[PDB]
């Protein structure tokens, strides 16, 4: 799998959190 397809969703998916709480869409 692509490393950085991978690494950069992650990031980005890090970094819209919304619910700012160090976990994104993760309320849990």
């Amino acid at each position: 799998a692509p490393a950085r397809v991978g690494l950069g969703i992650t990031t980005v998916l890090t970094m819209t959190t919304q619910s700012s709480g160090s976990r994104a869409s993760l309320p849990k």
